[PDB]
């Protein structure tokens, strides 16, 4: 399975930032999506009095408006199946054959024994390290 | 924008990060290796002198890695162009494929000629953390 359909990113990469520029500069081929729940995520952490969380969802949503620079970026309004975040970022890249792009060590688990195409920022950049 | 693959040069190869990448899962196929990129590498293997054998034997251990991380076609014959450079900027033209060098000067070449061409280095520089 070699998925040609693209790439679901959840709110860690964001957050992190550096998929962005690693899109542009041609490493990230697309199409983008990303679930409303994680832009709903973003947002409620934007919505914070604490300039930490605050400067974090600020932080995901820089990095989506620098993603539709460099790529097709799509928002998924049409999420059916799971119930917490990473069972649904799970079946919708099964869904539209697209890898997952995270971070996140527990998601990264769950898809090895899904069998779906997770791909990690930080697992790129430990291997690129000087 | 294209959707066709990655033309892996000479230079691509003797680096060998281009080998992490696509080990994690950053470098989408189909890849193309040029023959006289394949011929190059064998010609550098069996050269006297043991710097050339290493940078050989480099791009030659990585050829093997990428055709373990996804699949990997040597293609084994070009008439578009007369330097290597054009060989490889017209071949990444036909296949609507990205080149991907290590070679700055070629960088620059694939933007004269309108070819999508991709920088190990410049990835590696995108990894730098920020905030």
């Amino acid at each position: 399975n070699a998925p040609r359909g693209g790439k679901v990113l959840d709110t860690s990469v964001l957050v992190d930032g550096r998929v962005a520029e690693v899109a542009a500069v041609g490493f990230l081929e697309g199409p983008l999506w990303v679930p409303h729940f994680v832009l709903k995520e973003l947002q409620h952490f934007a919505d914070s009095q604490d300039p930490l969380r605050r400067a974090k969802g600020r932080r995901g949503l820089e990095t989506l408006e620098r993603l539709r620079e460099a790529a097709p970026l799509e928002v998924l309004e049409t999420t059916p199946k799971g119930e917490s975040v990473d069972e649904k970022l799970l079946f919708l890249a099964r869904d539209l054959e697209a890898a997952l792009v995270t971070n996140d060590h527990a998601l990264l688990q769950m898809a090895r024994i899904y069998g779906v195409k997770a791909l990690s920022i930080q697992a790129l950049a430990q291997a690129l390290r000087p």
